[PDB]
């Protein structure tokens, strides 16, 4: 199970900035991502605005709280009409299950429940930071595999991980399990706070289901040329 | 903090306002979580602040450093009193959150206090070992995450009542311990594991208590809050 459209991370301070950026893409089919920055400024109105513009939407809020709060918060998000939403696998199985139940109960009859994925280890987290600061003694790749397996056992559709863990995840989980991979940059682009990086080309090779691309498109001199170059490499030209 | 933080775990602004109505003009420390905020957005924070409520925005930011920094700048325009991140995000991330918070806060306005979630009050040691893969004890992990938060410049942590004494042995006395997992004597524990009463929270050195269902699911919420308040003060 793979997604053809690169998920564009709309990391802007306002709806206005977002809509200005999206202006040259008016006739293009889009898969966009609304994160904490844009959502905490505008609220549910921005999700509604982008849905009216027929964009496929990933609401990347990474819910990490107690089982009942995540369950109740997912009921609110399922009422919004998003296509993909997420939680942290570091919240445990009971929490990931409650999240799934929340999405199921909050989704009206006639429409499909939003796809739910779990964040394993953030693409900005190195093995050294994971061992010393988080106190996880296992290797990063093993922790990601374990977290992905916990997500599947909980009834989830997939995970957020880096491209370099995708092959190992598929040795433990089902082939239809989603691997949504951020930490994507072009060859001549800066890594920023990302530590486990890959090009759209390397992402296709290692078997990523979907790629989340932000700054490589948004902070480029020509975002239109950048999105075209990202998609060509992702499709195989 | 003399005022127990009420967890406004409601599905809309109207259900929150209707809960808050019998309290009238009494000073309240309230908490807006994921449920209320993801439904109403920034508007609910702006509404509660006009009724002179002390506010805790419990969104528990857990993302990459730059996203948390940028997101904290947006939350700092809302004028809240307390906000949080997950310590499981690392030091670089907690530092970025502090920077975003101090940068986004308008001049003349007080910078919102930033606290870090250690291990959720609903997480047990078995779940922390088998599922999260942390081989160290829950208590030692909470103390380590508290130290990471302090070295990052944060004001405190969210932990359970049972870790407070252990945290204070490693951190500064001015460091905050905001403690949820609060239930009265006969109240059902629900999904909470490391439970305590408002009285035991006072005895173990908690800075503030977050109370939800013991108040919100009671027959008379105002009477329930008073019982929780008097047990917390003395
Ligand atoms: O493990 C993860 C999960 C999510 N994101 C998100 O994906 C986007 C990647 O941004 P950029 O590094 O491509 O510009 C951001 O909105 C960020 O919050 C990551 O970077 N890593
Ligand atoms: O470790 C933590 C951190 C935060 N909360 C929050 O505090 C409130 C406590 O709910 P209740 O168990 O008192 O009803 C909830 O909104 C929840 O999200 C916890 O319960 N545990």
């Amino acid at each position: 199970m793979k997604n053809n459209l690169p998920i564009i991370a709309l990391d802007f301070a306002s709806a206005e900035e977002t809509l200005a950026f999206l202006a040259p893409f008016q006739q293009e089919p889009l898969f966009v991502k609304v994160g904490m920055e844009l959502f905490y400024q505008e609220g549910p109105s921005i999700v509604k605005q982008l849905k009216e513009r027929n964009c496929e939407l990933f609401l990347d809020l990474k819910l990490h709280d107690i089982p009942t709060t995540v369950n109740k918060a997912m009921k609110r998000l399922a009422s919004l009409g998003v296509d993909l939403v997420n939680v942290h696998a570091a919240g445990g199985k009971k929490m990931m299950q409650a999240a799934l139940e929340g999405l199921e109960e909050g989704t009206p009859a006639g429409k499909k429940r939003p796809s739910l994925i779990a964040v394993t280890q953030l693409t900005s987290t190195s093995e050294q930071i994971m061992k010393d600061e988080l106190l996880i003694e296992k290797s990063l790749i093993d922790t990601v595999v374990h977290y992905s397996k916990q997500a599947e056992e909980s009834g989830l559709d997939g995970v957020v991980c880096s491209v370099h863990e995708a092959k190992a995840i598929y040795q433990a989980v089902s082939p239809s399990f989603l691997t949504v991979t951020p930490g994507i940059r072009m060859s001549e682009d800066a890594a920023n706070d990302q530590v486990r990086v890959a090009t759209p080309a390397i992402a296709r090779e290692k078997g990523s289901s979907a790629i989340v691309v932000g700054r490589s498109i948004t902070k480029a001199e020509d975002p239109v040329k950048a999105y075209k170059a990202v998609r060509l490499e992702w499709e195989g030209i």
